[PDB]
């Protein structure tokens, strides 16, 4: 079913490089404020669709960088939020601040502010630069979902649903567009413990009874990816589980009717949800190391090149000096000028140039670890050579250097 | 804990693998193969031990000739290969298998080269990695970090098993940390070959000896005797019982218990770790994005590597030019004409320079008669118009 590039991006590099241009975009002069604690902001919202829908107030999104510790979070806030009970935003903070999981976004601080010209409350979260919510990803208006996708999906929210409801708090908000895609496969709830605050005091239903609602919104969510029709537009319930069931496979029919349903009389709990998708949650359990270990190879290959530099950077200090006289042309330094041959100099036997990038990273690599690997020098004038390994050449390498740190 | 997967210190860790994977012993004994060479010992201590495969093993790092990367091979000392057939067709089931937690198997054949008949299997090559039996038998095993052990076995035996095989061999001394709390199976397909002619148990059959096997692995760890050396299961099960929860007690002992008359198969076992799946599968996320903070600090490393590469292979075959600049970025000497060696200073001049910055800088011949005044932008185009003219002439 699934391929082992599950989590895998297609191009790492571009992908961290593009996320880290959007992480440092700033509007000079944009009549947004400066908050106490915060500064730059950022909207995100790409339609600033006064819309109410999910909280009951309108809501934006910006990013935004921290004065304490100068780092970017995303700010949500509500507009026209009126402070009555300071009560909602202690208690329900105060529950939410220990939450740390991998399928959700973390909240830092929730504060009311009178900055934008209005009475607004401000939830801070976890910054994922160019996250795009599952509603902007699979329902914007122009295909079928994969069937593995949806499983992926369905263990990460999961996962979420397992620290939420152990902690007797529950996810009051499940809908596609407070869902966010932060990676390729990759989801987190990005919009938790704003509905503790809206609807504290007011509400009457019980944890356990909110509970109950999360599977039902869970159900809902996968039946709105399955059909393409969003949650809040599903008439016809039945009509939707069928249309599910003529394009998946019955394992997925069956657990989507074991959330939506509410007439059994058994509580239902995310620990017997979890045994049912045991088979599933081990595949992608496999899946997510496949990918740690594709994120620890680049990354031991950017760490080698950050040593590869500082040595390049020491060779380019050594060689061809300005100033004993002809230090640079004379003992162990002459040697360190050939072997710059032997790795940049690279010719082909019929005379032209060789800019193979592997060989000149080898050779700087077996230089730092010193290999008993021995290689041929050729003179300029080639009517002379020398035989050294790299570790001789490391020695001479170093002893060359530390002559200059000397001379300070 | 979130840094369930997470190494102490990353930095060392790699430089060390680094290393590992380049040594090389200059004459050793050991022989050059058709395909291999640069072969180096893994093996900590040399006492000849024939327990796990009924021959002594041998695991040696090398440097394919093919590609020039480096493998792990497993060496069954004094084994003579009887069937050419049981040796492609064992191959051709296992080269599929590619799972998290099991060493990748690419190959087998047999050499003379090691002064007997040998029988070879390469693996992928995990630098620094030591057995669960050097790492645990050589403190209390935390009941966290068996729960991890067994849902990463529980991975491989579903991969496995799925495959119409079976995980042979499940013995602490084959089963390698190759990083903190991430196992994974160094011995399949070994046994399958070793075992094809003689072995008449059916698939099913020794998919039932694996749990037990698996059950005996995890006991071994809870009570701290080798698997070999358990001869009293059941007090051994009560040890297992007043140190650890009844959850982990009952788990060993389904995987263990064969009287039950019902087949045990790994989809039934998956369903009742359920939850501990779940922990380790967010577990493994926040270290990917653990990972994924460090790579994104370092990717620009490349980048700069590149550059310095460009510059050094430019000059000594407008080159003057880049001289002088190479001169004023790297060979700075004080008003005494002391060598000024500061990092930062070398590091600014060639981002300026990659950027194309219209900010200009002096240059001075080391004669003080002649000098120039140029911007980045321009040392930039002359810098790039001298390497395109080497790959012209390439
Ligand atoms: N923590 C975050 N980091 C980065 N971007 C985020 C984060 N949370 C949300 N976003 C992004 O901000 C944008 C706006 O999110 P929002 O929830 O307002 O969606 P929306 O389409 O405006 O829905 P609504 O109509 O309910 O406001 C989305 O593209 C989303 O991906
Ligand atoms: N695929 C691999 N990549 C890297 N290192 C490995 C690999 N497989 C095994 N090793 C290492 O090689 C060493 C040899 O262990 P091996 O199990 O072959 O013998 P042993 O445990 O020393 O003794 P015995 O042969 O009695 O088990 C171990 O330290 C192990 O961590
Ligand atoms: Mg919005
Ligand atoms: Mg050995």
């Amino acid at each position: 079913r699934a391929t082992y590039d599950f989590f895998m991006p297609q191009n790492l590099r571009e992908d961290l490089q593009k996320k880290q241009f959007a992480t440092l975009q700033v509007i000079p002069n944009s009549g947004l404020p400066q908050l106490e604690h915060w500064h730059s902001l950022v909207p995100l919202d790409t339609s600033n669709r006064k819309n109410t829908s999910c909280f009951g107030y309108p809501s934006w999104v910006y990013k935004a960088q921290n004065s304490r510790n100068g780092r970017h979070y995303a700010l949500r806030r509500l507009e026209g939020y009126r402070l009555t009970n300071e009560k909602a935003i202690l208690n329900v903070m105060k529950d939410w601040k220990k939450i740390k999981n991998a399928s959700i976004v973390t909240i830092h601080e929730v504060f009311t502010t009178r900055e934008f010209g209005d009475s607004s409350l401000i939830f801070a979260y976890d910054f994922h630069p160019l996250s795009k919510t599952l509603q902007e990803h699979h329902f914007q208006p122009i295909p079928a979902v994969p069937e593995n996708t949806i499983w992926g999906y369905i263990c990460q929210i999961a996962n979420a649903l397992k620290t939420i409801h152990s902690n007797r708090l529950a996810a009051r908000c499940l809908e596609p567009s407070k869902i966010i895609l932060t990676d390729i496969n990759r989801i987190r709830l990005s919009a938790c413990a704003i509905l503790d605050v809206v609807q504290f005091g007011m509400n009457s239903r019980s944890v356990v009874e909110l509970q109950q609602e999360d599977f039902v919104k869970f159900g809902k969510l996968i039946l709105s990816l399955a059909t393409g029709t969003l949650p809040a537009h599903l008439n016809n319930i039945p009509a939707a589980l069928e249309t599910l069931g003529n394009k998946y496979s019955a394992n997925l029919k069956s657990a989507v009717n074991w959330l939506l349903d509410t007439s059994s009389g058994e509580t239902k709990t995310i620990e017997h949800f979890m045994t049912g998708i045991a088979s599933q949650m081990t595949t992608f359990f496999d899946l997510a190391l496949q990918d740690n270990d594709e994120k620890l190879f680049h990354l031991a290959r950017e760490v080698e090149n950050g040593r590869i530099a500082r040595s390049l950077m020491k060779l380019l200090t050594i060689l061809e000096r300005g100033d004993v006289p002809s230090w640079s042309e004379t003992g162990d330094r002459y040697q360190l000028k050939l072997f710059r041959d032997y790795v940049f100099h690279r010719v082909d036997a019929d005379g032209k140039p060789n800019l193979s990038i592997g060989h000149m990273l080898t050779c700087m690599s077996k230089l730092e670890a010193g290999v008993d690997e021995n290689i041929l020098l050729t003179s300029r004038d080639n009517e002379t050579v020398f035989v050294l390994s790299y570790r001789e050449l490391r020695q001479m390498y170093d002893r060359a250097f530390n002559e200059l740190v000397k001379a300070s």
